[PDB]
């Protein structure tokens, strides 16, 4: 009965219901282009649902000694993010017809971001936790830079309605993704200022917005149709 369980339960509900709704809508669509966006976007909260559910049931949690104490760390978050973050970037790349080499570079950077974040989260020497955090944050900023400058440039060649939908999704992505390193820094994995229950609340609001919110915006747009 960990106090953060309530937010894990609410995250589970929200991701579950989001997945179900996207699946129902997606299965009804016949346009092949729209179907690809549905397939990618439905998978995102589906993966998050399984990881939130696992954490709700007491899995994906480990104790890491640092700063003279035994600290609880939810590593299952990284398993979710390893797969869902590149899927979200793929949605954006597909909207703007980004180059294959750009997608490869972003997916590589994304793997670095999640992998070094996880190594950070598991590191037993307090100061070194922040070296890995800094490397992960640098990878994230490379991603946001490309999604902001590179993808907008590509969007300028698309019809205005596709460009408009892209810009809303780009803006949501920049605002939400840039919060994650700060929550990590001040929370359980970092400085230990924000207690685990509140941190779990914060990550739940961010996760639901970045996956279900993002998905609602994308999947209700005419932009996904070919
Ligand atoms: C019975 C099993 C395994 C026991 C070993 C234990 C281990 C983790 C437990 C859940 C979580 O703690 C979160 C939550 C706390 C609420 O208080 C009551 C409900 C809930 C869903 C718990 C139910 C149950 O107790 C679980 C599944
Ligand atoms: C659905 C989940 C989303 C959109 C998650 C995004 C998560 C990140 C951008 C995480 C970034 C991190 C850093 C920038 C450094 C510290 C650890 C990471 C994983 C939290
Ligand atoms: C023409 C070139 C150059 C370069 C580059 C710049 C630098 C740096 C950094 C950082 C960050 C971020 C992010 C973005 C976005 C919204
Ligand atoms: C006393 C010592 C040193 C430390 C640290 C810091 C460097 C912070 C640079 C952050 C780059 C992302
Ligand atoms: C005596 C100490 C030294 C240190 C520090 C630091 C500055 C490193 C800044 C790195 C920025 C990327
Ligand atoms: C598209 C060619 C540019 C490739 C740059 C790859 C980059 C970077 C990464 C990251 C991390 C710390
Ligand atoms: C893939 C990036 C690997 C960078 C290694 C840096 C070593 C950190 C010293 C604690
Ligand atoms: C001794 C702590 C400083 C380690 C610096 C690691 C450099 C990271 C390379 C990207
Ligand atoms: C806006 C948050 C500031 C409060 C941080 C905390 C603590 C003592």
């Amino acid at each position: 009965g960990r106090p953060e369980w309530i937010w894990l339960a609410l995250g589970t509900a929200l991701m579950g219901l989001g997945t179900l709704y996207f699946l129902v809508k997606g299965m009804g669509v016949s346009d092949p282009d729209a179907k690809k966006f549905y397939a990618i976007t439905t998978l995102v909260p589906a993966i998050a649902f399984t990881m939130y559910l696992s954490m709700l049931l007491g899995y994906g949690l480990t104790m890491v000694p640092f700063g003279g104490e035994q600290n609880p760390i939810y590593w299952a978050r990284y398993a979710d993010w390893l797969f869902t973050t590149p899927l979200l970037l793929l949605d954006l790349a597909l909207l703007v017809d980004a180059d294959q080499g750009t997608i490869l570079a972003l997916v590589g950077a994304d793997g670095i971001m999640i992998g070094t974040g996880l190594v950070g989260a598991l590191t037993k020497v307090y100061s070194y936790r922040f070296v890995w955090w800094a490397i992960s944050t640098a990878a994230m900023l490379y991603i946001l830079y490309v999604a902001f400058f590179g993808f907008t440039s590509k969007a300028e060649s698309m019809r205005p309605e596709v460009a408009s939908t892209f810009k809303v999704l780009r803006n949501v992505t920049v605002v939400l993704w840039s919060a994650y390193p700060v929550v990590w820094l001040i929370g359980s994995e970092g400085a230990g200022i924000v207690p685990l229950n509140i941190e779990t609340l914060l990550f739940m609001v961010l996760d639901v917005s970045a996956k279900v919110g993002f998905g609602l915006i994308l999947l209700r747009s005419r932009a996904i149709f070919g």
